[PDB]
Parts: C-alpha cells; structure tokens; sequence
RNA sequence: ACUCUGGUUUCUCUUCAGAUCGCAUAAAUCUUUCGCCUUUUACUAAAGAUUUCCGUGGAGAGGAACAACUCUGAGUCUU
C-alpha cells in the first residue's frame, strides 16, 4: 500500500504535511500491532532493527 | 419621667434552600466533541447533564447552660 501510494504521487507527499503524519501514524500502528502481537505488555525502547 | 415587656449561649432532631448555600472549591458517573490510542482500570481537555463529598443559611421542634433580672419597644412618659 505505501510504494503504490509513495510511487502514485511522488511528488504531492512533500506539500501534503497531512499525509506525513497520516504515513507516520499508520506505520506507529503496524509496529505497534506486530509489538503487541510478539507480547500483550507494551516494549519500552523497542529496536527499528 | 413611669409599669409590663423574659433573654443569650450551647447540644441535638426535622425540614426548606432561591442566594457567591461556599467572597472557597474536589471527586465520580453518563452523554457528546477531541488528544493518546493497545485492553480494561487509570487518562489528554473542553462542553452538557447528573451523583457523591467537604462545608453553609433560614425556619420549626426537643433538652441543657439560665439564673433573670431586665435590655427593648409598646404608653400618656411625670414635674
């Protein structure tokens, strides 16, 4: 869904600063999903590795 | 310048509260709008309606201190 996205409009993402947080956000909510799914309670300092 | 006029304080009970009950100020729940959002229990902060709580006034009632004289106005108040 993202390179679709990222590579659909390539050039209305940077004036759109809408759609950097709404990008931000749902990547924080997918790591978030496979955080709660690797254990219930919530990391503190989890890795971008 | 006169006779009668009956106190104040305090402890409880029962109700009504308009009023800054309160020249002070919390919490809870619910409903919406949000901000975190990841699940309640806690929350972000504005609104609306409620509940509880800390206190309050007025009135009535019942005991105690009070012990009552008299304050006090009523008046023919007097030379």
């Amino acid at each position: 869904a993202l390179i679709g996205l990222m590579t659909y409009f390539r050039e209305a993402v940077v004036n759109t600063q809408e759609l950097l947080d709404l990008l931000v956000k749902c990547e924080n909510k997918i790591q978030t999903r496979i955080k709660i799914g690797l254990n219930s309670k919530m990391p503190s300092r989890f890795p971008p590795v």
